[PDB]
């Protein structure tokens, strides 16, 4: 009998926004000093560009075979995906396809991405708020930028707008690729009148999604689009997992998967 | 080679709100006049009630064991569920155990509940915007009573409440046991000062929580507590089955199911 | 927590044929007094024919929804198939996916066929050689007759004549649709230049093969055939389930799969 | 689309056996020289053994997954097992267990091994006779000695057996671990009153149950037992894969798993 833990993450291959990642893995090495921890990559394009780098990145699938050949027997896997998406549903049945193999693994269970039931939305939507930096003065907006989803998942969104509300009118969600757009966000920055609107990233990390869609310097970027507008756009990047109020969310269900092994 | 639809509903065993299901049962016939149909009901319950007044209510795994002995091959199962919670991924999981199991059925799709894309979640708002008593006045508030679960899923609930907001900031939606609660309902109505309320069930069926916990004489019915606030509550007890644009939702939803089978 | 048995055989709409079944229920019940026994058929036109004369005959998917409807929650699936083959396998697949499905069964294990381990089939023989009809004198050769199959486990007929020529050079296994060939089954008369031959059924119900294949009055019957090479030929039409030797076995295999429910 | 083959063997850390797969891997490139081949191997002890040594030895999990990485959407797994026990059955498992995981293979089929079918089982009998040393005259026994296991195919080799006395009295099937026995070969090669006696490896390769079970010079190994009742024994010290005949056997059912693909 020996457990395991897998993380997993969405992963970055820029070198300054990866530091998060191993931050998250100090903070599991801290809560449970006796279980070890592996990691593996969801994106298949980040796993090719860190492989190019000389860099082992296992998929869920490779990180699985290779535990079950260390002789692991139970599996906590814990997502840091934000939303139970496409990326976390794959998840999923990839960790439940191991579970039971003749000579290999017993259990693996699978930890609940970020915003998991709506009591996680309404922590997330509090932990946002206590990761503010420090200058972001009352009434100045804050647009928290989520990558968006065709999965139904996506609805976790507007799911979290609802929460962030009401704590503050003036935090506002948005997202790359799904509901609310960018441009949802613009209207409602547009009939606040804001002058100074401060933008980061929902994800665990800033990666090319907060480099460049948000903060990049081509005129498609949320920045570049709030300058042309006449705002002062703020970006901030550094994704979730820096925060400990966010990170403590995840830490909860990686403690709820483990339990889950018995 | 034989095509068939099965339909799914929670069920209800209250005779005043069955008819609702038949309306469903018609314009599915009406869509897809040739291919046969069938029924199941998700709620142990109610199948219970249902047997014991001597009618027929077959489990999803009853109904599908059933048809696979009368030879169809391809069935796309229709969920008229309002959110992808625990009874939904229930059925999805029988669903797909039936599929490939030797001799029997060779594909078993199933259609999304009402609200499953964002994009869904939108043309939901709308639907029931349009579905709205006539009598209801500009200003007066509206809340929708959804069932609420503690499934990850629940999250739609307030995500629908996003978008229900950006139609009429006086549309509200709360659930009997999940977010946002009837208290948190309340406080919106306090801060309206709204002094006449509609209510009406988000399900497709209003059942025993549209005519009791909603509207029952109890003391907390919310019909009651809103009347001990000195509000004028007009409950509505129909469910969204009788609509015909919530019910369009549904029926595209089948007509997606229907093509995964090819 | 509630335990039941699915007894599961191939099935005969044979009325001389059936009360063997019965035979089998009754021991069943015996050994297990306080546990409920349900049915189920693997054959699809035998469950055709059944319900053509009136009488439920569910398949082990109808039999298994049936039983998680009624609260079981720990279900003994025995095979009363002679071999590992087709059906065998159809029904293990079957029974599996019942298995863990939300609020059904808990756990379904399922007991060998007859010739299940080189064990049993060293127990089938020496029982088949007990089973022998009183008036057989020594010499006689003694044909058993399979179905056969393509599957693989069609190997287990061969397998079975190793452990029958170990207890007696003149006992013979033949198939209808496999190997070894009731032409091989000549060949093997034919060297013995037998004048008298037994012919005894290795299924547990004499169905239609029994009584057709193996004796009836056509041409092509194994008892024609036999006539027409000078031979007199003794068929023995009741099936192994009528032994208490061979029975054993199945039962055995039953408190196995009673064993792995726990 | 990408079509791979996965070659599978139990496997063996021995360096005079090795070449014998070598060979295989030949044969397979040439009969399918547009198709890249990889390999796995089921015993966990045997590529522990060659992890030691500083050889890569995949699990069949942990080729899979690299092959899924690899962009590969079609592999066919061929079996280079003798029969369909337990090293099969787990393999089989685990291949279809990653067969449609989200963003992995499409499709992964799984050749027979090597007595699959009675139709196989009559060829390979056949192939083993065209394979036994030219030196070895009329009438002197040979011994073909397989694992032996407790799973139900170890039915195959008193099959096997049936098979090959229709082609020769003398030629016999042991196991180690299961039926027929060594004193049961020993009981039939008394009655033969045999004085000279040939053992071959019934198994793809002669790894340590050929080199040391059979032929051994320990008190126990088969040649050790035999030279004590005054018999010559002449062990052959290679697996079946080295003979052609017999490697067609496996080459076609790889064809029959690459037609699956399909
Ligand atoms: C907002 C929350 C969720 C939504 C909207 C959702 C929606 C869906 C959808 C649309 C599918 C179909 C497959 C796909 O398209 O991905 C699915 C499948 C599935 N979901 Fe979820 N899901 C949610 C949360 C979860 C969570 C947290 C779990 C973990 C317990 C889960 C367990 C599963 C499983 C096991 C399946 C496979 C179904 C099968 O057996 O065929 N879901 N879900
Ligand atoms: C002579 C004995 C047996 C033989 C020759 C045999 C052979 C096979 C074959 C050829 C298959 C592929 C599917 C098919 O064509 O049916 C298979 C699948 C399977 N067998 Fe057996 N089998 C035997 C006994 C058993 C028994 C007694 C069990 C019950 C534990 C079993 C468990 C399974 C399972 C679970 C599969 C599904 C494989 C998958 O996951 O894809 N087998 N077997
Ligand atoms: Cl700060
Ligand atoms: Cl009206
Ligand atoms: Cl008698
Ligand atoms: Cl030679
Ligand atoms: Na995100
Ligand atoms: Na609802
Ligand atoms: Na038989
Ligand atoms: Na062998």
């Amino acid at each position: 009998q020996k457990t395991g833990i897998l993380l997993v993450a969405f992963g970055t291959s820029v070198e300054e926004a990866r530091p998060a990642l191993d931050k998250m893995g100090d903070r599991v090495r801290a809560a449970h000093p006796d279980i070890p921890v592996r990691w593996a990559y969801t994106a298949k394009m980040i796993r090719a560009k860190l492989r190019a780098e000389g860099i082992a990145a296992p998929s869920p699938a490779e990180a699985l075979a290779g535990m079950a050949e260390e002789g692991f027997t139970h599996v906590a896997v814990q997502s840091l995906h934000t939303i139970p998406g496409e990326e976390f549903h794959g998840l999923l049945e990839t960790a439940h396809a191991f579970q039971g193999l003749p000579k290999g693994l017993t259990r693996v269970s699978v930890g609940l991405p970020l915003i998991g039931t709506t009591a996680d939305a309404e922590a997330v939507a509090e932990a946002l708020v206590a990761s503010l930096p420090a200058d972001r003065k009352p009434g100045e907006p804050v647009v928290f930028m989520g990558h968006g989803t065709p999965h139904p998942a996506d609805i976790c969104y507007p799911g979290l707008q609802y929460y962030l509300w009401r704590l503050d009118p003036d935090l506002l969600v948005g997202t790359v690729e799904g509901s609310p757009s960018f441009d949802n966000v613009m209207a409602e920055l547009d009939v606040r009148k804001a002058k100074r609107v401060w933008l980061m990233p929902l994800m665990a990390v800033a990666g090319d999604h907060a480099r460049n869609d948000m903060a990049g310097d081509e005129d498609d970027s949320w920045t570049s689009q709030l300058a042309r507008r006449g705002i002062e756009a703020k970006p901030v990047l550094h994704g979730t997992a820096e925060s400990d109020a966010v990170a403590a969310i995840w830490l909860r269900h990686l403690d709820d998967a483990l339990a889950r092994l018995n």
